[PDB]
């Protein structure tokens, strides 16, 4: 009737590691939580007053680059095949940056970013295997929360009498909306 | 050391009658899903085809109070002051039936219902105490439904290109936005 | 197309209140959570040291009616007949009390307790109408605490070598299983 | 003011893809839960009649092989180095695997199995890298399950009267309690 307790003690070795490797990643993505925060924080003004927009992309556009250095400790904090082992810590974070990118970019040029731009742009690959990429999921729901902020624009967008750019962002949800219909629930 | 089994016994007494009364309530409010469920598909029509409108209102209206007579079973299949002890299986229905009437009114004489309304409207007391009543939260969520939905039918309302109502809309929801702003997070 | 902001503002009144009314609630509750988590803590000596039991119980009997008593000023912030509409910020905290209760008569005299007893021992209501009341599915839970804390409890025994007492406990734990088998899923 | 299809269209293309990818884990899986699910309603048994333990035992063991090749399909099925990506379709069934098999050797032969062995006896590896593996974190939770079904064992075997062997299971539980003491919270 015996527990052998080195199979646990062993156990506690593997576990003692884990524990940290789970930490500095924690650690890195925190920052580049408080970074992207503050971008996403100053992009607030567009609904407001319309004419700071000029200097809040530039804003976000200067934080975007500030880390995608940090995606880079974090890139060679991943062991071996793994992204997907740990990728929950970084996936919420990835999201709100392809989406705060892409306003970025609407607001600047007034059209959809291409997933391959946000990569170059964080400095990630363009796909699982040339290393640390940028998941299709995540562009995807980054994407979503666009077409979900610009609703709120566009709304705000009528209040301050910006009428005519009301109807842009309307054109331009609509078209997200049927480029989403192409795709599931 | 001793387990007297009337203690168990004698509550299974009590649970057997829980179940039942449980069981009708779960009964009713399950046409009432039914019911309003279909109002709600037909309402969506207002997002491809403006025309239908007129028709999807009269729908939706009947409904409403093909089943202001189902809160009526409920109503009296609810004992003694206990609203609140069930009161979880009625919540998302009622809520989008103020979200339904809501909306019904929007569309119909474009401004937004009273509480007071919806309450005589679905057959409910306006307050806690002099019966089946409405309850404040559940009416300030439908409403929260209803500025969704209509920044989506804005949207919509662009790409049929009835530029002037999304305008309107727009007016409104902002509107809400404020009345909203005025409560809390 | 209007939205009458006093539809809001006159809501803002009774928000105003309710988060007043439900936070005294979440005051006094928060001392009960104090209390009788130290009186947890405690009576969990019982598996590292068997003579410790007696003690242990003294004191936990001590916060019992130590806290019998803020479920008097709980009693009386509560209004109408509304327990249900808050009875959610105390029933992880009533649980916690019956079991309490429940594990103290079982050391001391070996025996499963009457709801009608933890009722008088907080100086609670065995029913609904006559007062704030004791829920029976709370009792009945905390009574499944209980079995689920014996079961450790028999364990801890055997290693500290009290052979015996751990196999009353196992009576005591089938005979649970008996009277809940008696019930359902 | 554009949006380009294109990019969208070809997102259904992948999505399309991992639709069917998820499709074909999701249908071994569900035999893996299937068979599985059997050995689990038959080692029940123990409960209730301990003569019946050996043939349950035998049973147990035959399904344990009869889907060490279902996690062959399943091995092929999963692309590169993306077991991680999936993995949470097969992690409530690997545990309760390990937990059978865990189970069906201390009934047996009285002791801890080792993970090396439940990965022998899948025919799974025992590490990330030589091939599909079986994870650390699922065998220690295979065997948290084991030690709370002994728990359920060592009451009912008291109350068949089997005194003795009660006890033991006790000593044995205790062990991994320190087992796991040993690790963390």
């Amino acid at each position: 009737n015996f527990v052998n307790l080195d199979i646990f003690s062993n156990y506690q070795k593997y576990i003692d590691n884990e524990q940290e490797v789970r930490e500095n990643i924690r650690i890195v993505v925190r920052e580049i939580e408080h970074l992207s925060k503050e971008a996403q924080i100053k992009l607030q003004i567009i609904h407001s007053d319309l004419s700071q927009i000029s200097a809040a992309c530039g804003l976000a556009r200067k934080q975007v680059e500030l880390c995608a250095q940090k995606y880079q400790k974090l890139a060679e904090l991943v062991p071996a095949g793994q992204y997907y082992r740990y990728s929950d810590h970084w996936t919420f974070i990835t999201q709100r940056l392809i989406f705060i990118i892409a306003l970025v970019i609407y607001l600047e040029a007034g059209f959809l970013v291409t997933r391959e731009t946000v990569a170059e742009m964080l400095g990630l690959k363009i796909s699982q295997s040339e290393g640390f990429h940028l998941d299709v999921e995540d562009y995807l729901l980054g994407i979503l929360q666009l077409a979900s902020e610009l609703s709120r624009f566009a709304t705000n967008s009528v209040t301050m009498g910006d009428y005519e750019r009301s109807l842009n962002i309307s054109h331009f949800i609509g078209d997200l909306n049927t480029g989403f219909r192409l795709l599931n629930l």
